[PDB]
């Protein structure tokens, strides 16, 4: 179809296999533009001008898990390993309530010393501060998931990765697409506001495959959507593989907003890696949240997922006021609540 047909479709909410096919192998810039227009537009209508902040603390690089893009997997002998005490993450959850947070998202490698007691501690206690609380933990038994509900978690990020069971296999071998949907299944049906998502550019993974992620985010009506681009790491088998693409992964940002128009879409810290400036081109072009970096020094620099990552070299308290002058520069306002999903229900 020409690109205006396409736009035509996707404004009347005809989402077909083909139209989203269409969208995302047209690269005209009059039709990328006209579409991060819309969904930007979208973005506006369902969520307003609020950007949400999410305070990270990546508390811990310890992983048992070994999936071939990550430089946390458990075979990269080249990283200082590093965990915080409770104590630690406790109080710098309180510093990050301190500077304005009304979310912690607590986020680490799979690391079995802390499951699932001391996380429910941890949790219970950041609970105490009147904030949300997202965990970000990995896949863990359905025990540890109820555990950390009751100790009063509201949120739960587990990206999906890749919709391709044959390259989700592949690339994470010590587990699979059906216990990583197995896991998003559990997360919902105990109450938790969910995020799924996929990198963009994966080795081996095709147009057709970022349309089925897609239609698997639109499937299950995720709370949360986490878009990045995959980011080659030196110290994993993908070393080699080339980046995923910007402007691409930018348009799976769209779609995903016009898809799920009143969804919880981060611009995310890999979007700010890949390009100059690429975290505010995606709240301008469907995201409405953004998470600073709150991990501390020294183990800032070794939360090392992909190399290049934003923010390692700055003082550990700067990105919270950096991103709150970022949202004002955009024109746009803070957050003044939790910032949980606010369901427009339609036909
Ligand atoms: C309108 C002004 C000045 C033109 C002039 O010098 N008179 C020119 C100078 C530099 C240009 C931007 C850059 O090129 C980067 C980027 C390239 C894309 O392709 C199109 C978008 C974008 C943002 C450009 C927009 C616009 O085109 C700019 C601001
Ligand atoms: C800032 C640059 C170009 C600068 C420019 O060219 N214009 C700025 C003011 C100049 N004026 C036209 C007002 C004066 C003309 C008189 S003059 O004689 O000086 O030309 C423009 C050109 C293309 C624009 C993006 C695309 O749309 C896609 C997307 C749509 C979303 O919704 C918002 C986000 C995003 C990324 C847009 C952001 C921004 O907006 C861009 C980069
Ligand atoms: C942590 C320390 C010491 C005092 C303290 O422990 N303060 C707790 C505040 C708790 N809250 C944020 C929930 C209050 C919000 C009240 S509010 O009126 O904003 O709704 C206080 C003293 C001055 C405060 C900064 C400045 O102000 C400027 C700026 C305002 C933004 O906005 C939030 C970010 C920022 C950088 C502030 C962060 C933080 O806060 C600071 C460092
Ligand atoms: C200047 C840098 C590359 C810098 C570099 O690494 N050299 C390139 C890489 C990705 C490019 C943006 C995306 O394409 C999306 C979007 C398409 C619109 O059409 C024009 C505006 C916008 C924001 C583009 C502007 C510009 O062109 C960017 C930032
Ligand atoms: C201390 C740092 C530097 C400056 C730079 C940008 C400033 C924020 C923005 O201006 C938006 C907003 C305006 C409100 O009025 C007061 C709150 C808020 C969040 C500002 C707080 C503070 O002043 C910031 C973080
Ligand atoms: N090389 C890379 N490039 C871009 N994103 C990457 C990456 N390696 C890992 N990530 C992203 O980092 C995210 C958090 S990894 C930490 C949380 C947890 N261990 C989990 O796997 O869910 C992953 O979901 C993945 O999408
Ligand atoms: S993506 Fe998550 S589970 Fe996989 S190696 Fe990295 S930290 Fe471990
Ligand atoms: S958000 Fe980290 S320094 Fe700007
Ligand atoms: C992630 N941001
Ligand atoms: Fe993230
Ligand atoms: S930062
Ligand atoms: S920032």
């Amino acid at each position: 179809m020409t690109g205006r047909e396409i736009l035509e479709k996707l404004e009347r909410r005809e989402f077909t296999r083909e139209v989203l096919k269409e969208a995302l192998s047209i690269n005209d810039r009059g039709f990328n533009e006209a579409l991060f227009k819309l969904a930007d537009e979208i973005r506006r209508k369902y969520v307003g001008d609020e950007v949400h902040i999410r305070a990270i603390i990546e508390f811990s690089n310890v992983c048992r898990k070994n999936c071939l893009y990550c430089g946390l997997r458990r075979d990269n002998k080249n990283l200082k390993r590093y965990r915080m005490t409770p104590e630690e993450i406790v109080e710098r959850a309180r510093l990050a309530v301190q500077f304005g947070a009304k979310t912690i998202v607590l986020q680490s490698g799979e690391d079995p010393y802390y499951m699932p007691d001391v996380i429910s501690d941890i949790v219970k206690e950041i609970k105490k501060m009147g904030v949300a609380v997202t965990l970000s933990l990995g896949e863990w038994p359905r025990e540890y998931y109820e555990k950390w509900k009751e100790a009063g978690a509201d949120r739960y990020l587990l990206r999906h990765e890749t919709a391709n069971p044959v390259l989700h296999r592949k690339l994470r071998p010590d587990t699979s697409f059906e216990n990583r949907l197995n896991c998003l299944l559990t997360l919902k049906e105990l109450g938790y506001e969910t995020g799924a998502g996929s990198m963009v550019g994966l080795p081996g993974q095709t147009i057709d495959d970022l349309v089925d992620d897609l239609l698997f985010l639109k499937e299950h009506d995720f709370d949360m959507v986490g878009i990045g681009p995959f980011i080659p790491h030196p110290d994993t088998p993908l070393a080699n593989e080339k980046k995923g693409d910007f402007t691409l992964t930018l348009k799976m940002v769209a779609l995903t907003r016009i898809l799920l128009p009143d969804s919880n879409i981060p611009a995310t810290t890999a979007m700010g890696t890949i390009v100059p400036g690429g975290r505010e081109i995606t709240l301008r072009c469907g995201a409405n949240v953004i998470m600073p970096n709150w991990t501390p020094s020294p183990y800032r620099q070794l939360y090392q997922l992909y190399p290049g990552k934003i923010c390692v070299f700055e003082k550990d308290t700067a990105c919270i006021p950096c991103v709150m002058k970022m949202i004002e520069l955009l024109g746009r306002k803070p957050g003044r609540d939790w910032g949980g999903r606010k369901r427009v229900f339609e036909t």
